[PDB]
């Protein structure tokens, strides 16, 4: 009963911002051969495809009148040498899950990423990163189905030209690639990374389990989940700024808060929309979370329409006090593909 295509298929399963809305098709895949004849074969060649994970970072606009692919291609390998560990994780596994495994195992260096909700295969994509840590510093090589060829290609970790909320598939290989499997590697001297939020608390010989919950206490701390209140997380990125800017800001907001960028600096959004005073602001279903100020969420009833003006509307306040345009995060869908 697999690769059964679904049509009229309702979205809210298969999004965290929950939004009513529907596909003209939708389908399972579940092997690196479904894929393949997803994506190069005669059949099914009539309809644009849209690959997605948890639609963890995703907003649908209006009626999909493609076919959805839904990534759920599985498994873990694991090996190890006298130096590191190394996984191969299939595309479709789930992220907060992997990172539990990787934790019961006693594998360090995955933990900050705990909780990330999304598939490994969009792991790369937009380079996840939380409490100081990103994926491509545990990435040891991406594999996808080129879709020019049909069959599987490798990418090394530099070739996959990360940056901060960005990867080669957003460029070059954007829509030319669909991720089978994600390689990890990881040196099996861990060292505790221990500079952000509530784990400056921690110390440096603490244990990997340590670091981990206190993650997960933090995050589920801060973070709705999304099958309570519908929601992508962090609506936009954080906007990276020259010194220069940066320090022309900071003369007029000295309290403005920074993270570290090689190019430039990292400026935190939260306390912008925050001191912008636009914590609990709402349009239509869609609200600014008061304790996060960065994730827009649906309080029951949002439209995509809501989310769209309430992320206009925090992008305007904030370019208004601090001439700063941010960019959103999360994927615009339209008919087929990504809009604007
Ligand atoms: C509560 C919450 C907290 C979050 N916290 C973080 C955080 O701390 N850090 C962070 O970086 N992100 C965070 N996110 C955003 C999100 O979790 C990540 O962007 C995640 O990587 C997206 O995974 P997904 O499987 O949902 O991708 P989707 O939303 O399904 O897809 C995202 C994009 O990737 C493309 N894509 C999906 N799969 C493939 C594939 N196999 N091959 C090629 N292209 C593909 C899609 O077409 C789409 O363009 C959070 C989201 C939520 C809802």
């Amino acid at each position: 009963t697999t690769m059964q295509i679904q049509l009229g298929a309702n979205l809210k399963p298969y999004h965290t911002f929950g939004i009513e809305q529907l596909a003209a098709q939708l389908v399972v895949a579940e092997s690196i051969d479904d894929l393949k004849a997803l994506y190069c074969s005669a059949e099914w060649a009539s309809l644009p495809k849209l690959i997605i994970g948890k639609g963890s970072n995703m907003l649908f606009t209006c009626h999909y009148t493609g076919m959805i692919v839904v990534n759920r291609l599985n498994g873990i390998e694991h090996q190890q040498d006298d130096d590191y560990h190394r996984l191969h994780v299939a595309g479709g596994e789930d992220w907060p899950s992997l990172v539990s495994w990787c934790v019961e195992q006693g594998i360090g260096g995955l933990e900050n990423l705990a909780l990330i909700p999304g598939c490994a295969g969009s792991a790369p994509i937009q380079n996840i990163g939380a409490y100081g840590v990103e994926f491509k510093d545990v990435c040891d090589y991406v594999e996808y189905l080129c879709l020019e060829t049909g069959t599987v290609k490798r990418l090394t970790m530099e070739e996959c030209q990360f940056g901060y909320r960005d990867s080669i598939f957003k460029h070059q290989l954007y829509q030319k690639a669909v991720v089978t499997a994600v390689g990890l590697k990881f040196a099996k001297a861990w060292q505790p990374i221990i500079q952000y939020g509530p784990l400056k608390d921690l110390s440096s010989d603490c244990a990997i389990h340590d670091v981990y919950q206190r993650v997960c206490a933090t995050r589920m701390e801060k973070l709705p989940d999304p099958a309570v209140m519908g929601n992508a997380g962090s609506f936009f990125k954080n906007p990276v700024i020259s010194q220069q800017a940066f320090a022309r800001l900071q003369i007029e907001h000295p309290d403005v808060v920074a993270y570290p960028a090689e190019q430039g600096v990292k400026v935190a959004a939260g306390w912008l929309i925050d001191q912008a005073g636009l914590k609990g602001h709402q349009i239509g279903g869609a609200k600014v979370h008061p304790k996060q100020a960065l994730v827009i969420v649906n309080t029951g009833d949002a439209s995509a329409q809501d989310v769209l003006m309430l992320a206009a509307d925090i992008q305007q306040r904030v370019f208004n006090c601090y001439g700063i345009e941010l960019e959103h995060e999360v994927r615009f869908i339209g008919e087929s593909e990504e809009t604007n």
